[PDB]
């Protein structure tokens, strides 16, 4: 008749993991446009989600099930413990002082198998003159305009102006030249994903028409901060339509192609973001983190991928300002630049400074001796059902040796956890997510913008216009009840250690280059592990940690206690000096020659 819970009352040990997939058939092509156009169907259409939602154990979670706990609406995080061995940094500072304070927290930097060029490789290019930033500039302009990835069908970036890239350049260059650069991002090149604002370009979000019902009038936060720094905003990044995806693909644009194999994915929903960088075009690029947009394109292209606390990072000029899951995060193809595009861009809107109260943002002495000691105490936090809840056994064996190595090395401490309620933390996640993104675009579908949407966002839509508002309340109720789980989990561990996704990057069905698919049971592998830092607000951080059978990158997933950026990059950086990515990427591209 009804289920009844208690979250505080939960005995531990007898929490079993659930390890049921969600199953869905794989449409793709003339088999995707009319079963869209069923669920868009006055009468049937309702009956085929009531039905869906029926059978995944949605409605038995929502609608028959008393959930005793009050909604937590936002992540509510209470006063944690000062972190160890970091470097406090003020709360009202600008990223220029911030960027002083990042390269004190760095190890010497001393220019002495393939490596990544680092953002400190650039800096010291610049002002050594070996190179120019406008020389710079033509390069990757060359690179962009001869294999077109500006262009369909496979491109990194959706809006680039390649003339606007060099008038930054012509002014980085004139900077250094008199001897006075802004920063060490001064000449360093970032995409920016499509749901951020960008001057001079418009925002769509993957879509063709966003521009024509919403204007873009200045950059936003992010943008603004990483322009007073110097750097050089390449262009708009290609991703997976408004977020509603895992996988990149675009059927307006084309998908883009994953730089270690191009008949891959590259992950969504940040696709042209993680593909430009680990195609080492750029040095870092920016994204919004939903449901794991950041740190799964991350783990599938090999290059570092950092979801920040909730509330931390202000998205003011975004298509997400005002949800309750997404953050803006930096991806880059080391810990040092990841953490150098952070140091810029952090700061909370002035409402989430009053009702989230964020503790002053801390660096993490990266410098290592006297240090190492802080990361060997800390505990790492395993769920290993959930570990090695993967497809490929060579994920779960690499990411364990990973915690295997830094209990070598450092002497941490990996502590069976277990986290209960996963299968609730899925169906809290995906109302959250998708309530406040049809909100923010009904008045444009209800104007006959929703046709011009893609297959694949009209799927979507059409299971978010089934959420009623008692299921939203519900959902909430039970963020509070994973909440007060991972708020004990972290009483104990300081970390908890996952894989990033549970598959490297799949192969793109030809019959979806079409006009999108419909994999649920390939989106459900590669959201197993990024969920809860969106639904509870947690900072995650993924780092590449090798390779599998077929040369595809793996990551491991760092996530930490709130406001703990700052621990999360230091051990990090310890995994990434015990994995570093040594292979190079089928398609890559060596700038600074």
């Amino acid at each position: 008749y009804q289920v009844m819970k208690r979250a505080s009352e939960v005995d531990l040990s007898t929490v079993k993991y659930k390890a049921e997939t969600m199953k869905a058939p794989h449409l793709t092509g003339l088999s995707f446009k009319l079963f869209v156009n069923l669920l868009e169907a006055p009468l049937i259409g309702s009956l085929i989600v009531d039905y869906l939602k029926k059978d995944n154990g949605m409605t038995k979670i929502f609608r028959n099930t008393v959930i005793p706990e009050e909604p937590m609406f936002r992540p509510e995080f209470p006063s944690q413990e000062p972190e160890h061995d970091v470097v406090i940094v003020g709360e009202d500072e600008s990223p220029i002082d911030r960027l002083e304070t990042a390269l004190k927290c760095l190890p010497q930097y001393d220019p002495s198998s393939f490596r990544y060029w680092k953002i400190r490789d650039y800096a010291y290019a610049y002002r050594s003159k070996l190179t120019t930033p406008l020389q710079v500039a033509k390069r990757i302009i060359s690179i962009i305009e001869e294999f077109g990835y500006d262009k369909p069908p496979t491109p990194f970036l959706i809006r680039f102006d390649a003339n606007e890239v060099i008038k930054q350049a012509e002014a980085s260059t004139r900077r250094f030249e008199q001897g006075n650069p802004i920063s060490v991002l001064d000449g360093i090149f970032v995409t920016i994903k499509d749901d951020i604002d960008c001057l001079p370009h418009p925002t769509n979000g993957g879509t063709t028409w966003l521009h024509e019902d919403r204007s873009v009038e200045k950059d936003s936060a992010v943008v603004s901060k990483l322009r007073s720094c110097g750097a050089i905003l390449l262009g708009k990044a290609n991703m997976h339509e408004l977020g509603m995806g895992t996988t990149g693909n675009n059927s307006n644009y084309g998908t883009t192609r994953n730089p270690h194999d191009p008949k891959r994915y590259t992950g969504g929903s940040s696709s042209g973001s993680a593909a430009i960088v680990a195609a080492g075009l750029c040095s870092a690029a920016l994204g919004t983190d939903g449901g794991g947009a950041v740190r799964i394109p991350s783990a599938l292209c090999g290059i570092t991928g950092l979801k920040t606390t909730y509330g931390r990072t202000d998205m003011t000029g975004s298509l997400c300002e005002g949800g309750t899951v997404e953050i803006i995060g930096p991806l880059a193809s080391s810990l040092e630049d990841a953490f150098l595009v952070y140091a810029a861009i952090l700061g909370s809107s002035s409402a989430d400074r009053y009702n989230l109260k964020p503790s002053p943002p801390c660096f993490p002495k990266l410098l290592s001796h006297n240090g190492s000691n802080a990361i060997g105490s800390l505990r790492l936090g395993k769920y290993t059902k959930w570990f090695n809840d993967v497809s490929s056994s060579d994920i779960s064996d690499k990411c364990e040796d990973i915690l295997k190595l830094l209990s070598n090395n450092h002497g941490c401490k990996v502590v069976e956890i277990v986290v209960p309620e996963l299968e609730e933390m899925r169906a809290a996640h995906v109302i959250s997510i998708g309530s406040p993104t049809l909100s923010s675009l009904t008045p444009y579908c209800e104007a006959g913008k929703n046709s011009k949407l893609s297959y694949d966002t009209r799927t979507s839509f059409a299971i978010f216009r089934s959420f009623s508002a008692s299921d939203y309340i519900a959902a909430q109720c039970l963020r509070r009840r994973l909440m007060e789980y991972h708020l004990n989990i972290f009483k104990d561990v300081d970390v908890i250690v996952t894989p990033t996704t549970g598959m490297t990057a799949p192969v793109i069905p030809p019959d979806a280059l079409k006009n999108g698919e419909t994999n649920i049971q390939v989106t459900t592998d590669l959201m197993r592990f990024v969920l809860a830092a969106n639904l509870l607000g947690f900072p995650a951080i993924s780092v590449p940690v090798g390779y599998d059978k077929e040369g595809l990158p793996i990551g491991l997933q760092i996530m930490g206690r709130p406001w703990a950026e700052a621990t999360v990059l230091g051990l990090a950086a310890a995994v990434e000096e015990l994995a570093p990515v040594t292979k190079k990427p089928a398609i890559f591209y060596d700038i600074l020659n």
